[PDB]
């Protein structure tokens, strides 16, 4: 029954079909890199623009030309160091449970035993792609990796800390946005506080917040803030002293990401979906209250990188598979008898192209606000 | 057939989420816990009711 | 008018550009408002501004960036410029000065941009290098020859704080 490792291939194919038919997020900033080397650069450099532009050089007639200083380029002489953390698992079968489902389905053997393998192979392909999800989110949501011993997803207890240097990942906030000062009044206008970051970033290029992002519930934060309620009250049109007495919630619950969208002008992109730990928990790749927010730009991020395999070479001579690679297993010959399979790779996310002139790089920064949230 | 089975069963999806292992280099593979079709071994206890009628005429 | 930075906030403290807004949007502030809040002004001003006057307003910052690594605009922040005879091309930009050797024989030199590059590598330190470079000027266009004034673009000033 359980067979057919060139259709277990393109029954792969056709879950990653499916799995990278839909997209995120977290999936459009990060293509799927694959090298061939593991040398892990943490970080590529790329910064030459009109930003970066300078203006070029007077002269009389009858001297020579004085050279052009390229200290950008002499300042990004240095060596990349850190490690590609892998990830890899396998999921096994015991002979004796497969013997009681092939008498359950006692129809056909090896089409039960297709839909059976291929149900798991989705589901450990789903298991990857979280993987890489929480790589990629537990980086841009604090500025680096850090695995704790005590990971549900770290049964070992293996530890690892990288890091890549961003600058300053969090941001200010003298407190929450909905304190509540006077009677019930908001602390401060969440809108008036990102035209202060626009109004701090008149100079700087890449301070400017372009495109914000938050998953979960936030709304009710913005619809019980005073300032965002005026806002309301003057867009829709009612004073409370006259025109109305008093709005109702829903009202600002409906109309408080639109007026936020067009008063601070970036882009509110809602994209949550969650991950399910060992601890029977559901929590979203962002959790709730805070935000990250990219104030350089917005297109793609980084690099999500294949680690190279590590297989069987050739016959002779080394040369390695740099995909995702699959194989089957049997032990079923062995005292324990087990059929198993494996497929999960090494890989890491790269950042984008740092600084070149300083070495500073910050494109995306987060701010907590919500000491009460559920 | 007429075993009459009383429920389907599909679920695979991101509230089932589950990642991969923080494995080291050169160790055996920490396996997968398989704890889905474990759990989900179980038989239903339904049978049909057929709806069956016939008019007739004076 | 061309002018490149953030004045919108400058716009939408003159009062004046307020009760623009208040009347013309609808919301007078003893009857149908208190105050109302500094970021519709913010959003209005451009549109209000260019709907009443009635001149295309251009607004186009550039990252200008010198030598001590600070950044700044072509226009400073604040003030303007602004064109009053027509839109349409004012001025030229001429490349002057095509520099070889003069010649063997007869000057009729080309007119664009000519690089070469300069190896040393034989020399006391080894080096290798590249030149490009341009003998310009930009040229206005000349007033019709009645006057001798030619006023075609102006600017004010009016931001006593930068920030």
């Amino acid at each position: 029954k359980f067979p057919t490792t060139k259709e277990i291939q393109e029954a792969v194919a056709a879950i990653a079909d499916k799995f990278n038919q839909e997209n995120d997020l977290v999936d459009r900033f990060f293509p799927e890199d694959s090298t061939f080397a593991s040398e892990l650069e943490l970080y590529l450099l790329r910064t030459q623009d009109a930003e970066q532009t300078g203006m070029t050089f007077v002269h009389q007639v009858g001297s020579t030309s004085l050279p052009v200083e390229a200290r950008v380029a002499k300042v990004d002489l240095a060596k990349a160091t850190w490690s590609p953390l892998a990830f890899k698992e396998s999921r096994v079968w015991d002979e004796k449970e497969i013997l009681y489902l092939g008498r359950l389905a006692d129809e056909v053997q090896a089409g039960v035993i297709n839909e059976q393998i291929a149900e798991s192979l989705t589901w450990l392909m789903a298991r990857m792609r979280n993987r890489r999800r929480w790589l990629t989110w537990q980086v841009m949501r604090t500025g680096r990796i850090t695995i704790q011993p005590n990971d549900p997803y770290n049964p070992n207890g293996l530890k690892y800390v990288i890091d890549y240097g961003v600058t300053d990942i969090e941001l200010p906030l003298p407190q929450k946005f909905d304190a509540k000062d006077g009677n019930g009044n908001s602390a401060v206008d969440p809108i008036q506080y990102f035209r202060d970051l626009i109004k701090a970033a008149t100079y700087f290029p890449d301070r400017r917040p372009v495109a914000i992002i938050v998953g979960p519930g936030f709304d009710e934060v913005l619809a019980d803030n005073t300032f965002v309620q005026k806002y309301v009250e003057y867009e829709k049109g009612w004073v409370v002293g006259q025109n109305t007495v008093q709005p109702p919630r829903e009202v600002y619950r409906q109309a408080a990401l639109d007026i936020f969208k067009r008063y601070t002008g970036l882009e509110v992109m809602v994209y949550d979906k969650t991950y399910r730990d060992q601890d029977g928990s559901v929590k979203y790749w962002i959790p709730v209250g805070e935000l990250i927010v990219l104030n350089q730009s917005t297109g793609p991020v980084g690099r999500f990188v294949y680690t190279a395999h590590v297989a069987g070479q050739r016959n002779g001579k080394v040369v390695y598979a740099t995909g995702p690679y699959l194989t089957v297993k049997d032990h079923l010959q062995d005292d324990p008898p087990y059929y198993a399979i494996i497929a999960g790779f090494h890989g890491l996310p790269q950042l984008s192209g740092y600084n070149t002139e300083d070495f500073s790089f910050h494109r995306f920064k987060w701010l907590k606000y919500a000491n009460n949230v559920q």
